[PDB]
């Protein structure tokens, strides 16, 4: 039946493995309490040490759940297998469900608080497929659902950027701001989910969501050679290289060499020119990518009125340690431990480089922009990766190819945002008194995963993942990467060969 | 299923344009708690600085859902879209529902209050669509929904004026009162909404409510002229003006000049000659309608056996701020802040004037009564006004046309009342003793628009309501208006025109 | 007697919004970022690794494309634009200059934000129209997609990238028309083209 | 019928707003002459001032209809209207018609 | 939240009388040109798009 | 603008000048050179050889 003493769902979990699909299954116990008191707040960050950067952010009451990670829907095992065994791999459908929801309240009596449950109390879930309010989730977040199956995924609070802020700040000689800033704080829009239509739940009742993708595949296979060495150097070309006279060597008209073919194919893109610039409170990044508007006053740098381009490398070779994607494995983290550096696949598609010839030498080209004929792979993803990104609607747009690897698409997933049901309290004082509560609730993410197998001709073997390239940690030093502890501190891959990236194992023929 | 974990609702909420009609969805979560401690009650309210003004209520252990405002059922944007593209609208259809109600028992220990919830508990509701029983709502009042759909709506206790408390109030030399004041309290009705049959409801249950409008349009429209240009200067006119010697100016027969031709089309009604009687504390108007039956004895002025009629000006021209209608946007807003002070619409139809002639000059006719081939445009509303109000059953009425600008009807929405049910205690002393609960729950509200696009031959640019007539303000004065502060607090149109006033921007051919 | 003529458009929509915000501003500030920032050693400052800042998470998207390097070449009577496209075959004899054998391109800026009032789209109202009166000088349309600017970190500031070529992961809207704009131009017929996007909002 | 003293068309104009489309008809009254009296010509202008830029011209003994902008197909009016109402629009379909020759 | 659109009130007045506002014919039958970009009313300026 | 320099909405192709080759015939001689270095190799010659 239904009702307080019937359970809405039960666990799901586990993976299973076909030719064509490979099906996800994670459940998570989730916990969500109360935001902003109830409340919609715009506040301005403004650090003292961020060198002039500044944002203005719209909090809500919403948390969401967000479950854009590879590392939330592939167990170290499962993910293996799959870059292992397969050429390619995309996500198909999407199936969510909120179940099982239990609304305590919260009762402070002193340092002692007790927990007892509102049977009548309600949750709210709306779910955005239209992306018709600002996109909660973003690319590299910890608001991720766990790796772990039994840890609890805490909600994050909901909160945008209704605008640019050193463009609304209202700063200059004038007092009130310009004309230009005033005119863009007098259209800065403001959202509010309850705007929308959406369920409210209470223990008894459960709510589910589908999502079909259509998207490019991941493609897990790697280059042996470079497109420049499709050649057969035993056959000569016709093809005739003039040299011009260069200093007391003299102009010569010959041949090319059969080793050396001239090639069609150019380096992708990418910037190896920029830097990084401090402090690392500000937005740190080799590129700012601004926006100026005629008439605003600024009186900072570029950073804050613009966002970083990072990784500025395209499938360039990284010159420097700035250039390479890393991420820490625990929010925890910091320093220099925890830290993924990411290192070369050993794919020929990637870690491009372009030299112009001087007629001495050849001088590496830092900036590569879109030529034609560029040829190159899509970053090597791991195991931890955004799997999507949201991509802008605007008019124009170039080859999209995000440097971290993430899919950018005009609807990802929809966002599933959740708060819990106001519960107001009598006040004499007309004070704004709400009922103290809180939601935990498993929610499980069923995902679809359309894969392909390889098939090659090549006689020798090739490389796979191995736990043998895992390491071994723990505070006794006895456990084995992705393992327990002791404490049942989970092990975390130390170096990004551990993260087991694609475009590494399977070969290609060009 | 149904039950006390099965929610009977889900949160509805936004807009639906289309040609013909527009669709406004709002779900509040409401407060309710016991009132009068379940009496009903008949208080004097006279006021010692109310310069000898008095009412009777009758204070009930009940309160009510008020609809009426147009900020409560548009937002902003709603609204800004709405008087931007459409000539015309009117309410169609409503529909409330009352559900996921919450009656929570309410436990004092001390200085620290706890709510754990009866579920047998129960509430009462009573929606009157007959007006069977005198009318709760008023145009004005602050009992209405709120703007922003994520504040909490904290009901209103019912009360009525049984009757016109000077006429009923027993003073005079005879003791006991006259024999007309005596017969007038001998019948002075008395009303209890437990007379009528109505819904009880436990947390598992709901109600809903649907009223359908019969009504006027809402013109959104401007005159660029006034009914008197509606001439061609450059034809010729058939007609004689007289002048009658005037000291040593000599009587004259001529023709009247093409640029001023006669007009048809009086002045609309309106009086610009009373002042408001200060003090504050009682009722200042510039006009009283009184009821003086003969044989009561009147002790005191106007005020206080009379009702003020404000604004007193109808289309005519307020010639002073006394006549302007003028309100505080929020509950707590005293003086000079906070309040808006209607503004021309600039619409040829309102302002109006009336001058007669002396033979010299033109001399300003205050009062303005009603009088044959009278022209004038109805008020120009903005977001924040009343939509309706109650129209008097009586014999005989004039033309119907409210100067706050409200929609007089003679059944306007029914009032749903609503109270909790008592939960009498054992009491050995015969006390009356009951429980302490409070009820919380969400009511909706859904009103089908019927709406009507503009047609314009004019060649150029009309005026519309724009972002960028609004303001800036906050505690850190950078949030604009309709958005909300750091606080959380949401910042009110300061002026007028913020509130987007119809018959403004789409002008009219006469 | 008389003469009907039919056609029918398939076209590109004009679209008419704005960006509120800037693609990179899509983030949430409040939750933590995963990503690391590894700053190298600069002058007495040690190289660092930290966590990017909430409040700055990295973006994906670049700045559109756009010229803001060149300048216009008195004087008025000649082709005066910031960049010249040329055809020059080999044989020819040329004794002028770039301008002649070539033609202005003109807005030279892209979703870029001027720099300078040549790199404004403007024109005048009216066929009488000379001098300072009678021109309309396009201004800001205080879209997010529009007015974009790229800047490279030396390490120790951020500089201005005047010229702004097709690049991955570039966003950018098209021009801001007005009532008076072309509304189509005519797309020359070539074998290979890049993405049509005429800087005066023209459609191609 | 049709003949000298029959017109062969009327006057068009306004526009039409609709949800998904909108019409917009415009009339004018044109004028033509005669052109390079009624030869084909190729003329080079050569500003001396013009900094050595030159083109080469064939003018024609024709002339054209120009329809491209959009302030002549949309008011004022019609095209606040369309930017206020609306978040894209294309051209669908033209019509032209040439009548009441003289 | 309210947002931008095109209103007369952004036009402006000129004229050999200097009372003829933008887009209307002057006393002359000289119709007033629009002076400034936004009398042009250009677009991807009233209406906010979500990213 | 002048009639005759009306302003062209269209740009030059793409294209490379600015590289020049480098002797000897021998080795790999072109303006350009497209390589692929990953982290952690060795080079002892220049840019022709490993692109």
């Amino acid at each position: 039946g239904s009702g307080v003493g019937i359970s809405t769902g039960g666990w799901v979990g586990g993976s299973h493995f076909a030719d064509k699909y490979v099906i996800t299954k994670n459940t998570r116990q989730f916990i969500t309490s109360i935001q902003n008191g109830h409340l919609y707040k715009t506040e301005i960050i403004n650090p003292s040490n961020g060198n002039g950067k500044s944002q203005r952010c719209v909090t809500t009451p919403w948390t969401y759940f967000n479950f854009n990670q590879y590392s939330c829907h592939f167990s170290p095992q499962d993910w293996q297998r799959l870059t292992n065994e397969y050429k390619r791999f995309r996500p198909k459908a999407m199936l969510v469900k909120i179940y099982n929801l239990q609304i305590k309240q919260i009762l402070s009596n002193g340092a002692d608080t007790t927990y007892n449950n509102d049977l009548t109390a309600g949750v709210h879930i709306f779910c955005d497929g239209e992306h018709a309010y600002p996109n909660a989730s973003h690319p590299w977040d910890e608001d991720v659902m766990p790796d772990l199956p039994y840890k609890t995924w805490k909600l994050f609070q909901y909160g945008y950027i209704p605008i640019l802020n050193e463009l609304a700040d209202l700063d200059g000689t004038t007092a009130g701001g310009t004309a230009t800033e005033k005119a863009i704080l007098y259209q800065m829009p403001f959202f509010m989910l309850e705007n929308s239509d959406h369920e409210v739940l209470r223990t008894g009742e459960s709510s589910e969501f589908t999502f079909n993708f259509d998207c490019e595949w991941v493609n897990n296979e790697r280059a042996y050679i470079p497109p420049g060495l499709m050649f057969n150097p035993k056959v000569p070309t016709r093809r005739v290289q003039y040299i011009r006279q260069n200093g007391q060597t003299t102009a010569s008209t010959s041949r090319i060499e059969p080793y050396s073919k001239p090639t069609s194919w150019m380096t992708g893109p990418g910037f190896l020119g920029g830097q990084r610039v401090g402090p690392a409170t500000s937005d740190t990044a080799p590129y700012m990518v601004c926006t100026k508007p005629d008439g605003v006053y600024i009186n900072t740098g570029a950073a804050g009125y613009g966002s970083g381009f990072d990784p500025p490398s395209g499938s360039l070779a990284p010159t420097d340690l700035e250039y390479k994607l890393q991420w820490y494995q625990t929010p925890e983290d910091t320093g220099n431990n925890g830290n993924i550096i990411a290192n070369p696949s050993l794919s020929m598609l990637r870690d491009q480089l372009l030299y112009r010839g001087n007629q001495t030498t050849y001088n590496l080209n830092a900036d590569v922009w879109m030529f034609p004929n560029q040829i190159w792979d899509r970053y090597p993803i791991t195991r931890e990766h955004p799997i999507w990104c949201k991509k802008p609607r605007a008019d124009k747009n170039t080859i999209i190819d995000p440097f971290d690897g993430s899919i950018a698409m005009d609807h990802p997933p929809g966002t599933i945002f959740i708060k819990m049901a106001k519960i107001p309290v009598p006040s004499s004082t007309n004070a704004d008194s709400y009922l103290n509560i809180y939601c935990t609730g498993q929610v499980s993410c069923e995902i679809v995963w359309e894969v392909e197998r390889y098939v090659t001709k090549n006689w020798r073997p090739e490389r796979r993942h191995t736990a043998l390239g895992m390491s071994i940690g723990g505070t006794e030093n006895v456990s084995p990467t992705y393992h327990v502890d002791s404490a049942g501190t989970y092990i975390q891959p130390t170096t990004f060969d551990q993260c087991m990236p694609v475009k590494t194992n399977i070969n290609k023929v060009l």
